[PDB]
């Protein structure tokens, strides 16, 4: 079969994340050190997209929302006290009106960047926590509805692609200046 969601969710949060640790220079290896095994070239499939898609739509998100994304992270100060209670109330905001594949993706970044940030300073080591409590609010929090929409694919190929993926972007131009009555 095809078992899809079988381990997508763990990883996907810090596949994300590295691909934003390593703008800065931070890694993900070195964040809680672990065993390094090797894998030089494994190949495996390599075949996903939600991760690509994420890339872009990433970037998207942050242009539009600029007065959401003011009083999602001031309410998240990192310390050594909460963790995911507060997170978890703050990621409920984009999970609340309904699960959508816009706060699904945004929601995603919000997690990725909530980490990059705590290791910009000086906390490599409450990243696995963070993007523990989003893997698992995508394991089992939200897989069942990706799914009742229509899946990753969807999200994916609306906007996933190289860049046409036939684009709408306010493209009412053309119509032969004279076919549309
Ligand atoms: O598609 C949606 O419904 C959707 C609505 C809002 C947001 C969003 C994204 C980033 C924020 F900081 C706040 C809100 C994402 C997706
Ligand atoms: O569906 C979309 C259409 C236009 C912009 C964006 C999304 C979804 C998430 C990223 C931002």
């Amino acid at each position: 079969m095809s078992m899809a969601m079988s381990q997508s969710n763990r990883e996907l949060v810090v596949d994300f994340l590295s691909y934003k640790l390593s703008q800065k220079g931070y890694s993900w290896s070195q964040f809680s050190d672990v065993e390094e095994n090797r894998t030089e070239a494994p190949e495996g499939t390599e075949s996903e997209a939600v991760k690509q898609a994420l890339r872009e739509a990433g970037d998207e998100f942050e242009l539009r929302y600029r007065r959401a994304f003011s009083d999602l992270t001031s309410q998240l100060h990192i310390t050594p006290g909460t963790a995911y209670q507060s997170f978890e109330q703050v990621v409920n905001e984009l999970f609340r009106d309904g699960v959508n594949w816009g706060r699904i993706v945004a929601f995603f970044s919000f997690g990725g960047a909530l980490c990059v940030e705590s290791v910009d300073k000086e906390m490599q080591v409450l990243v696995s926590r963070i993007a523990a409590w989003m893997a698992t609010y995508l394991n089992d929090h939200l897989e069942p509805w990706i799914q009742e929409n229509g899946g990753w694919d969807t999200f994916v190929e609306l906007y996933g692609n190289n860049a046409a993926a036939e684009s709408r972007k306010g493209q009412e131009r053309l119509e032969h200046h004279h076919h549309h009555h």
